[PDB]
């Protein structure tokens, strides 16, 4: 768990992403998608972009970049009491979608490079330890609801 001053700063941090929530999220999905190709296979609707430069030009792209971040800041404001949110994707991703709990710790690598890239210099070491550890608890607990679904890989 993360004490209240890790929360305040993770919430702190958020308030960044939420000024320009479309930005961030696209940048999230490019880095995610050019540094691990396999992840672009288990989206249909993004498995024709080829070049970055394409990437870039979704309008489509922004849009799911929109959903992800605004899903993930509502289960950050709980403050680790996410169980309620958590579920649904749990079970489908461990059943539907068989996505690895590695795309997971893929994407939240990726949240922390676009911090940096987009602001440098006002990403703290302090926010930075904060945001991994609200990051890796988001991870973990997935990682149990796996475990007693047998998703194995
Ligand atoms: C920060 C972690 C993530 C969050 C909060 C998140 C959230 C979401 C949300 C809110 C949806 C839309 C639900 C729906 O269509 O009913 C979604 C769909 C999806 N996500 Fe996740 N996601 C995350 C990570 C990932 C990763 C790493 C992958 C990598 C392969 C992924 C693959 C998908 C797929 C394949 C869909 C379905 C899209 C479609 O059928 O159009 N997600 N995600």
């Amino acid at each position: 768990g993360l004490s209240d001053g890790e929360w305040q700063q993770v919430l702190n941090v958020w308030g960044k992403v939420e000024a320009d929530i479309a930005g961030h999220g696209q940048e999230v999905l490019i880095r995610l998608f050019t540094g691990h190709p396999e992840t672009l296979e288990k989206f249909d609707k993004f498995k024709h972009l080829k070049t970055e430069a394409e990437m870039k030009a979704s309008e489509d792209l922004k849009k799911h970049g929109t959903v992800v971040l605004t899903a993930l800041g509502g289960i950050l404001k709980k403050k680790g009491h996410h169980e309620a949110e958590l579920k649904p994707l749990a079970q489908s991703y461990a059943t539907k979608h068989k996505i690895p709990i590695k795309y997971l710790e893929f994407i939240s690598d990726a949240i922390i490079h676009v911090l940096h890239s987009k602001h440098p210099g006002d990403f703290g070491a302090d926010a930075q330890g904060a945001m991994t550890k609200a990051l890796e608890l988001f991870r973990n607990d997935i990682a149990a609801k796996y475990k007693e679904l047998g998703f194995q890989g």
